[PDB]
């Protein structure tokens, strides 16, 4: 760690400081998480390279404690919406993100690599107009928000898929369209009743097995489905069934980012550059 200069706190899987490389001069995102298999899962995610993946540099297992080394991006998701409240970012930008993120996602699935806790908080943009999906993987290697897991999770699968990224990254699109999160839970069962409030309780005819699940209760309330008009307005048809694709109860039935990417929705993708104040 001596050759890393801290410049000031990121964040907050541990404490996140943007750094400076005291040789190279490299400005980069420190993260400070040590168990062996640990080592070997994180050692994989330093070759899993792509464009819309934050690179993870180096990993310094040192002193018993673990530090991640990332590239730096300036801006994260959260922060773009909340500068872009009042106006609402571009369709043509929300498009690309979204575009780009599925790339992302593909390239992980294909690898079987797993996000699992995809939020506005950790993915981050530049000013190029590209978008990054950060923290990957390491969920297999404050209060921890519920509002973007999928339903499979809360109800208690413990082998869930690639499918829960999928149900994640719709939750965001939604958000992105409406400028209001889909889904904001403060408990487990808050946030299973807000999905089912929206989507309909699920039943074995939309979701085969879904009654058999570890913590199904048959004295669920059964609240009818709401129609994605007046869940996303104004996005057009293209987008309204692409999020509706996306989520999909069923795991299995839920669409595949590779899918996805084919879907008509991006027939016009072009990438807008946002207008970033750093
Ligand atoms: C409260 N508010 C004023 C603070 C800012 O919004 C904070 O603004 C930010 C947000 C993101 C960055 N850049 C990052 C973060 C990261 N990792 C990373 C992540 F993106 C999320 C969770 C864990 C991580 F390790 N890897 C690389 N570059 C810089 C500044």
């Amino acid at each position: 760690m001596e050759n890393f200069q801290k410049v000031e706190k990121i964040g907050e899987y541990g404490v996140v400081y943007k750094a400076r490389n005291k040789l190279t001069g490299e400005v980069v995102a420190l993260k400070k998480i040590v168990p062996s298999t640990a080592i070997r899962e994180i050692s994989l995610l330093k070759e899993l390279n792509h464009p819309n993946i934050v690179k993870l540099l180096d990993v310094i297992h040192t002193e018993n404690k673990l530090y991640l080394v990332f590239e730096f991006l300036h801006q994260d998701l959260k922060k773009f919406m909340d500068a872009s409240a009042l106006t609402g970012i571009p369709l043509p930008l929300i498009k690309s993100y979204l575009f780009q993120l599925l790339q992302g996602l593909a390239f992980c699935h294909s690898h079987r690599v797993l996000h699992r806790d995809l939020k506005p908080q950790n993915l981050l943009i530049n000013t190029e107009g590209a978008i990054k999906l950060a923290d990957f993987g390491l969920a297999r290697a404050e209060v921890v928000t519920l509002w973007y897991r999928a339903p499979e999770i809360l109800l208690g699968c413990k082998y869930y898929s690639t499918a829960v990224d999928i149900w994640s990254l719709g939750c965001i699109f939604a958000e992105m369209v409406t400028r209001r999160a889909l889904f904001p839970g403060d408990s487990e069962i808050d946030q299973l009743f807000r999905i089912f409030r929206t989507l309909g309780t699920p039943d074995e005819v939309v979701w085969p097995g879904v009654t058999s699940m570890p913590d199904y209760k048959p004295s669920f309330p059964k609240w009818a489905r709401q129609d994605f008009s007046k869940v996303v307005p104004p996005l057009d048809e293209d987008g309204r069934s692409l999020l509706s694709q996306m989520l999909h109860y069923d795991p299995n039935k839920r669409i595949s980012a590779k899918a996805a990417l084919a879907h008509p929705f991006f027939q016009d993708v072009t990438k807008p550059v946002p207008h970033l104040r750093l």
